[PDB]
C-alpha cells in the first residue's frame, strides 16, 4: 500500500557517531532527527554533537548496554549515568510524547523521572513500547544499525557496563537539504 496516511516524522537534520570498542574503530551510526516534531530536544542533541557550547558527546561512552533492549550514552561529565547536562541547563522538560519507541533504532532521551532530560540518550534495539509517554523520542538510526548491534552485543558486567569502553570517537552534524518522512517502524 502507498500508506499516505502512515507517513511518520520528518528527518530535518542528521548526526553521525563514529564508534570504537576499546581501541577498535567499528563504524559509523547516522541518526535522523525530527526537528519539526521536537525542535528543542533535537537542537540540544545536535549542539552536543557539534560541541559548540564548549561541551558535548565527543569521546564520551555508552556506559550502559542491555542486549535485546537498548544502548545508553551521553554522560559526558561523569561517564556513569550520574552526569550530563543540556544546552538549557542540567534539566529540561519533556517537550512532547508525539513519537513512540516504534522499533529497533529509535533514539530517545534517558531520564530520572518527569522533566529531567539532560544529555543522556538511548538507542533502542527492539520495540520498547513500555517507555512510550515517559521518554521523549527524537530520532531514528538511518545508517549503521549493524554498528549499533556490535555495541548491543559487547560483553558487559553485572551492572550492564561494557567490559571495554564503547566510545564516540567522532561526532557531528550532517545537513539535510530536503526534510523527508520515514515510517513509524
Ligand atoms: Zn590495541
Ligand atoms: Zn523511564
Amino acid at each position: 500500500a502507498m500508506d499516505e496516511k502512515k507517513k511518520g516524522p520528518k528527518v530535518t537534520v542528521k548526526v553521525y557517531f563514529d564508534l570504537r570498542i576499546g581501541d577498535e574503530d567499528i563504524g559509523r551510526v547516522v541518526i535522523g532527527l525530527f526537528g519539526k516534531t521536537v525542535p528543542k530536544t533535537v537542537d540540544n542533541f545536535v549542539a552536543l554533537a557539534t560541541g559548540e557550547k564548549g561541551f558535548g558527546y565527543k569521546d564520551s561512552k555508552f556506559h550502559r548496554v542491555i542486549k535485546d533492549f537498548m544502548i545508553q550514552g551521553g554522560d559526558f561529565t561523569r561517564g556513569d549515568g550520574t552526569g550530563g547536562k543540556s544546552i538549557y541547563g542540567e534539566r529540561f522538560p519533556d517537550e512532547n510524547f508525539k513519537l513512540k519507541h516504534y522499533g529497533p533504532g529509535w533514539v530517545s532521551m534517558a531520564n530520572a523521572g518527569k522533566d529531567t532530560n539532560g544529555s543522556q540518550f538511548f538507542i533502542t534495539t527492539v520495540k520498547t513500547a513500555w517507555l512510550d509517554g515517559k521518554h521523549v523520542v527524537f530520532g531514528k538510526v538511518l545508517e549503521g544499525m549493524e554498528v549499533v548491534r556490535k555495541v548491543e552485543t559487547t560483553k558487559t558486567d553485572g551492572r550492564d557496563k561494557p567490559l571495554k569502553d564503547v566510545t564516540i570517537a567522532d561526532c557531528g552534524k550532517i545537513e539535510v537539504e530536503k526534510p523527508f518522512a520515514i515510517a513509524k517502524e
